[PDB]
């Protein structure tokens, strides 16, 4: 897997943010993870805290899995890292994001977000608490 840049167009919510990708404004959605919705518990820290990480970058770079890199929303489907900290495992570990939507050919980082789960589960860290 390659480490490709972008910038922050806009923050959206826990596991999609806005970015500029080769030019083009395009929607992401995180690889592997799930966030609560806004409205749900938990969905305003998720937001909050994917924001502050993709807004304080100084270097967003995309990394795409094997497989499917647009969802069937055209969502690009990616690995996103801010200042070299994947902001998917980031989510796990604090228990702001289940491991969810492990799809095969898409799935190279799943053991190492399991582990950032079990960690989070262990501390009943917010949505474990
Ligand atoms: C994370 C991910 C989501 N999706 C699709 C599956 C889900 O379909 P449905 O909308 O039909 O439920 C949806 C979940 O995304 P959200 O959690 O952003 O809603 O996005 C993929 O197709 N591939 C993926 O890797
Ligand atoms: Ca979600």
């Amino acid at each position: 897997l390659h480490k490709e840049p972008a910038t922050l167009i806009k923050a959206i919510d826990g596991d999609t943010v806005k970015l500029m990708y080769k030019g083009q404004p395009m929607t992401f959605r995180l690889l592997l993870v799930d966030t609560p919705e806004f409205n749900e518990k938990y969905g305003p820290e998720a937001s909050a805290f994917t924001k502050k990480m993709t807004e304080n970058a100084k270097k967003i770079e995309v990394e795409f899995d094997k497989g499917q890199r647009t969802d069937k929303y055209g969502r690009g489907l990616a690995y996103i890292y801010a200042d070299g900290k994947m902001v998917n495992e980031a989510l796990v570990r604090q228990g702001l994001a289940k491991v969810a939507y492990v799809y095969k050919g898409n799935n190279t980082h799943e053991q190492l977000l399991r582990k950032a789960e079990a960690q989070a589960k262990k501390e009943k860290l917010n949505i474990w608490s």
